[PDB]
């Protein structure tokens, strides 16, 4: 592909999809064995190895729909991938949404106009595999824990003076990032099976940060749960 | 309220919503003990009764977005309901989509412009109460009911000459319907809890229709899964 | 046709159309002689008799686009009925619209996007039949019944957190209701005549209730007026 | 105003409203006595005169939406302006309309986004003061001018490579002009009362023109409907 | 064509466009030698004459996107212009815009949806012709005419309830007119060059009015630029 | 700033901005003195070094509007840059532009919502920074570089199904990227000057691909132009 430096077998049938390619070098080589990595292509490291003896790789996306859609796109293209886990954050737009929550998302809006210019009148709700998020709800409440299934926002602006997370909120909605509107969309176009496991970075509305002791905490439980669905 | 006929406490904290009022009093007098009509406005019908000891209501909505707003806003707003389950059909849009099949909606697409007129911009991407769709579902495998998780489209024209099926089959969606982009907005906007279960009247594409018999079956292991979910 | 149980020739040529299809009997029952009811289907009777030995039919046809949609696409398509003339009510939103007014729609703005559906960047204007309209009008002139002739606005949401209704009245728009702009649009792609007379139930800006009287008295009228325009 | 040089009192209470400046001279020496011309601004010629001892004045336009926006604006706002009746042409876009046929609208569509800027998502439909739209439909009947009321479609575009007359002739549109949106959304919002009367210039579709005494003729009735109906 | 009554090769290659048909034959007769009148349709005057033994023609378009839609479109289409600048003003709606600049549009934003119609979901941006508008840059700053090159906004309501201007002088948006973008859209189209240039006629904002001696000194700058741009 | 691990001073008044990190090192390396990296946050590399004894910095963006809108932001807010300009690479949608081209962008079209979100029924055209264009061009012109002026188109999918590249094209559109929208958009936003120069890599609608070779020898012209007209 014309993004992704790799050769044919060289991802595996399942990838995990953090944002940053760094947090994708630190997954690999702190959770898996026998890790190669196969992209370099600007920084955005693609990498495989094992666990427990079961292939999976992980590759950094970017920031956005747009740049998601590149790697997502290629992914499925020109590597046959099947499974598709976003690992991220999120901020939190509510209060009841705890900073230990590790969320998974149903589905998202957005302000994204990806799915406008493809369907103009119809507003299209994006929607996880069922089978992939049962599976990790499932590995949380095995573990104790704490998970929240319901829908994320997908924003365009990380800097958005015009935001509707307000209102958003008393919609329902979890948490705002920017890249499941996308993911679940082109995975479920093409017949693949996506699911973003995402934890909690702030909230946005109170401005109060989770402690890097949190952070750290919530990052391990959300690899596990996307590696202990898979296994 | 101004559609709904009944006195407080008169309906239950669950109400099950099929389209048709014809259907809500088969539901109530062929399930529920001690049943009560609640409400003959527009004869839009409503009954309470009883599964199991526990009082269970099934109110009419009447079709489309427009009609089963009125009503979900009604028991919302005026009789506190807490759980709200359309039981309901839709025209099957794939072909794996089976006719047995008992669908669970976890979001739904429109063509309503009922979200854009709140949100502008947004897309925003209704959201099954988990909850419900996990106990619904659980219901179902305990049984054996055949039952598919996904998304529907929630049509505003049964009959449209603009119909963009073919390409929302194509991104995943299960089938097409009148009612739930409705349901779980106005639910999740008023922190109550919503599911759609559906059974498959029909193949849309193909004008296959589903026999008499097929209905009959489908449409009591919809009802079981509504109510086992529920106790 | 899929909702109306019928046979051939058992609908008129001229369709009266309330909302409700409890006051579509009362209207058969009281104006009319020699009544069949041709549909039970959903509950949403529909009746023919005749009014001084021409034959009229009376259709309910719920609330809101989608479902007045459907009983019009019928109507025209399988039962070649020519006059379609929904008679219902609708909530005044100007001071200058009178309690005993009957309205005589020309044509109706609306939130739905039945029209941005198929036209997109076009806004569609729908518009009565002015043969119909115009019967209508003499009939009321020849009689004294107070009557304006003006525009409506078709609504989705009954209850709409978003409301323009005070820029409408400030732009002339007499009242909302729930069902005109289908109607006008359906039966002019059609080729056939429609046209919707209506009463005003309340002000919704003064939340002022017509009383009990008031409404018996207007809803006689707009049934004259209906009849009368039509024989 | 900025575009109208005339005094107070200069403008009388009617005014006609052609799209080119020279009709409007041609009208007014035609058909009025006593006349002087009001305003010489960019060319676009204003003219007051009496027909039967009732003063009436004759304003050109210009053409699009924007243009006769400007002068009906000024008319109202400054002028105090009481009746503003179009008197125009239009490509006809059915076979039904004859090109002897006078056109009242009684509504407009548009592909204009004036009113979206206002309204957002919804689809105002403008609406001609039915008083003036019943003394020139009668001021036709009297004379046997023939006459037909319906709507037609305001367009931005006179050379529109994405035009959608096709389709709009289908659902009933008459005709193709650019400039009744306008003026029936300004003089309704600001409570005075407008007409547009149309002749038919040519059909869009079959390219077909109507002869020089076709539209000599044309016009003169129109000019007679637009009077007559006025006093 | 059908608006403008020229023979071929009456219309030189260069046509200047401003608004007002009664500046197009101040600027004829007060600029170029052996002037004729080739159009009078509709009074939208259109001369040809020399400058510097050069051919220029100069034709009025009226006021708003559609009425410079038509004169544009016909003068590319049937008299093959390739150079076309329209002279104009504007509202400047920033202080750092100053009444004695002359305004270059590199491009223009607009709420028209003339080119929504086009292209739906893309904002289309036009683009002024880059040699054009360096001639125009060079011959202002070769005699010293103060010069602010930059963008505009095309309005279609010069009396606007919505205004935006207020947020679009935030993002640098020098002035408001109601021509640009058609203009600059149907060159582009075609593959001509077109180039806006304006005066500043007032501050919108403060509704500070440029006196009668200023308007006049850069009238006479702008049609130095233009003029000299070109020979 | 969130994403950018700098310190007040750390990053200069003029930065360039690529698209690819790597190509941000590339750059600063080969092109600069003293070079220190001031971001490592993401591996988006940020160095700042001197050109001909002046501070210039190079940060890397990612791909796409939300990607860029981040950094631009960051920049301009806590670190009070100045000038923002992209050095790039676009598709060519032309066959007139050349591979060896430099393109200058005036301004960007878009299918990002970006601008939609914060204006609605306006189109924003964004606008480059005519003083940085006009620099940029004369240090092409001086060299001999092939430069063309004009604009782009700024997508967010590089896999468009629905791209309309062929219409975009025909109206004169250069070519296609990801960032520029957001670039000029924002720099505007906030009173800062950005300019997008840019090499063509390969021709979308023949598939050609240009050279190794010929991408090295745009890209230091590209350099030495973003440089020259800097100093
Ligand atoms: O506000 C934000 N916008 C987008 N993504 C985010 N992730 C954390 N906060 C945000
Ligand atoms: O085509 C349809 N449209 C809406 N609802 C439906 N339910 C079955 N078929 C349909
Ligand atoms: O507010 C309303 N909305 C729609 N229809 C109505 N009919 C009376 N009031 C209303
Ligand atoms: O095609 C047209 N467009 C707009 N107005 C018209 N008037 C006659 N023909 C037309
Ligand atoms: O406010 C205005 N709108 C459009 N054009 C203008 N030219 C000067 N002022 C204006
Ligand atoms: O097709 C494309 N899309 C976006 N950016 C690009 N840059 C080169 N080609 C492309
Ligand atoms: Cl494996
Ligand atoms: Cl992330
Ligand atoms: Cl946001
Ligand atoms: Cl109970
Ligand atoms: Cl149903
Ligand atoms: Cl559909
Ligand atoms: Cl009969
Ligand atoms: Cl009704
Ligand atoms: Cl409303
Ligand atoms: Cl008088
Ligand atoms: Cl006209
Ligand atoms: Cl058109
Ligand atoms: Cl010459
Ligand atoms: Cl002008
Ligand atoms: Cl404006
Ligand atoms: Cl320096
Ligand atoms: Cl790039
Ligand atoms: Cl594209």
């Amino acid at each position: 592909s014309v993004h992704i430096g790799a050769e044919k077998g060289q991802i595996a049938d399942t990838v995990l999809l953090p944002g940053d390619p760094l947090r994708a070098k630190f997954i690999a080589e702190t959770y898996l064995e026998n890790v190669e990595c196969y992209n370099e292509v600007r920084g955005m490291y693609g990498f495989t190895g094992t666990y427990k003896g079961k292939k999976i790789s992980v590759q950094g996306t970017g920031m956005g729909v747009p740049s998601i859609s590149i790697y997502v796109n290629e992914l499925i293209q020109s590597y046959d991938v099947q499974n598709l886990i976003r690992v991220g954050s999120c901020g939190a737009i509510r209060k009841d949404v705890k900073v230990r929550d590790v969320i998974l998302a149903m589905t998202s809006s957005t302000d994204s106009q990806m799915n406008r210019v493809a369907f103009g009148s119809v507003d299209f709700a994006p929607c996880a595999d069922f089978e992939l998020l049962k599976n990790a709800y499932d590995a949380a409440k095995d573990k104790g824990v704490p998970v929240t299934v319901g829908s994320v926002f997908t924003a365009d602006q990380f800097y958005n003076d015009d935001s509707q997370i307000e209102k958003l909120a008393k919609y329902g909605v979890l948490g705002v990032e920017m890249e499941t509107t996308a993911l679940y969309t082109l995975a479920a176009k093409h017949g693949r099976k996506a699911l973003s496991i995402l934890t909690v970075s702030d909230h946005v509305l109170t401005g109060e940060e989770t402690t890097a002791e949190e952070r750290q905490t919530t990052f391990h439980d959300m690899i596990d749960v996307a590696l202990h669905s898979v296994s």
